[PDB]
């Protein structure tokens, strides 16, 4: 939504961490036990850094790549650098901020007008979508693997990202 | 040029005979006020074709029925639409070239930058009317917009260029 400012010195070290696998940026806006070890399993087995904005009890299976905060500057993580991927809920605004900074996202529609803003932008070629109640590790896991890495994703959203800069 | 999203593309459609005009003046608007977005919702109010405005603020008081609101918009795709009839833009220079490429005339409303110079650059052929984003009234840029989607000469000047 705006120029990336520099992270705090904690998650610029976290995310320098990633090396050439870089790092994906995870918020959906309590689920159940269940659903979020499901999510913490798929996001253990990749080789990226994640960071996950998360509130709820710390999942079992989270990985060591894995941290959880209870707030992230979003914009800025998106605009870093180092940043494959996003997964998200949907809300408009961060779907803007993923355009803007040309970041292909994982969509986990949940409500109200989600639904309709990941349709669009996986017609778009820009996402892959999930659901969230029925969705497995490996579902997971699946879709995470397509967006960081077939250049595609990358590709078609950068179509509407530089459409937004000049 | 791809397909439009379903809730735009009806309002796309329902311009009819209208056509509809594309307004965007960038990612970086520090200068868009209340008062600004006021004089240019109540001038795009008054012209018969639909309006696709990207804007990211309090919506205006004197928005048009004819007006809606974006936070984005798939730009490219929407010059590129058989009813677009005008491109009201800051003067980008990718967005000019996205113009010329589908042979849409432009209203220019410069901020800063190369802008000034791209309107300008678009004027010398005739495919362009300017407007002062600062002193402007509402009826200045109506007065522009009238010019640009209604006289036929700079549709066909900004074709010469396509």
């Amino acid at each position: 939504s705006n120029a990336a400012k520099p992270l705090p010195k904690e998650m610029e070290d976290f995310v320098q961490s990633s090396g050439e696998n870089g790092v994906v940026v995870f918020s959906l806006g309590n689920m159940t036990e269940e659903r979020a070890n499901v999510i913490a399993s798929a996001l253990a087995q990749i080789p990226q850094k994640v960071l996950w904005r998360f509130d709820g009890n710390k999942p079992d299976t989270l990985g060591l790549n894995t941290r959880l905060y209870k707030w992230i500057p979003q914009n800025d993580l998106l605009g870093h650098p180092k940043t494959r991927a996003f997964i998200t809920h949907g809300g408009a605004n961060g779907i803007y901020e993923a355009i803007y900074h040309g970041i292909p996202m994982v969509g986990i529609p949940l409500f109200a007008d989600q639904p309709d803003n990941i349709a669009h932008m996986k017609a778009r070629g820009a996402a892959v979508r999930v659901d969230f109640n029925t969705m497995s590790s490996t579902d997971l896991l699946n879709a995470l693997k397509r967006v960081i890495n077939d250049p595609s994703y990358k590709e078609n959203v950068m179509k509407l990202s530089r459409i937004q800069h000049d």
